[PDB]
């Protein structure tokens, strides 16, 4: 399935995305895709499930998880303008430095201008993180097919 890729840069970033009311903001993570059987007709779906099920454990299960639930992101430049509001509004002057740090990091790990980018986007009725009181949230996937890896970025406020 999918395993976490060390990564110092990540360590760093993730630090900074508190506020240590202190609350983790969110996280960035790196995973390699390990083969599937040819047989599995939808090996997207499969990993982008296998990479929340790694992240969330053990506090969550996405296993019943339906396709409807996941999007691929058309537009990289829309992704990244999401991201820098968001991050913007909860990290406030302290996102200044944390922009091109966060940018940089994942790019270098993942090269970004070759991934497929997707989001997942629970229905109301199956939300695990329940009634939290956020504004916003996001959970990205970035996916090079070519390295086999993913980067998954989930935040919320």
């Amino acid at each position: 399935h999918m395993k976490l890729l060390e990564n110092s840069s990540f360590e760093a970033i993730n630090s900074q995305l508190t506020v240590e009311d202190a609350h983790i903001i969110g996280r960035i993570e790196s995973y390699s895709c390990k083969p599937l059987s040819d047989k599995c007709s939808r090996k997207t779906l499969f990993y982008l499930i296998a990479t929340l099920n790694e992240s969330f454990r053990p506090d969550y299960d996405f296993s019943t998880a339906r396709s409807h639930e996941f999007s691929r992101e058309p537009s990289l430049s829309w992704v990244v303008n999401a991201v820098n509001c968001s991050l913007f509004s909860a990290v406030r002057e302290d996102f200044k430095d944390l922009k091109p740090q966060l940018w940089n990091a994942v790019d270098e790990e993942i090269c970004l201008a070759e991934c497929d980018i997707y989001s997942y986007n629970p229905d109301l009725d199956s939300d695990p993180f329940g009634e939290d009181g956020s504004l916003w949230s996001f959970n990205y996937f970035f996916y090079n097919k070519r390295l086999k890896r993913i980067v998954f970025f989930s935040c919320r406020s």
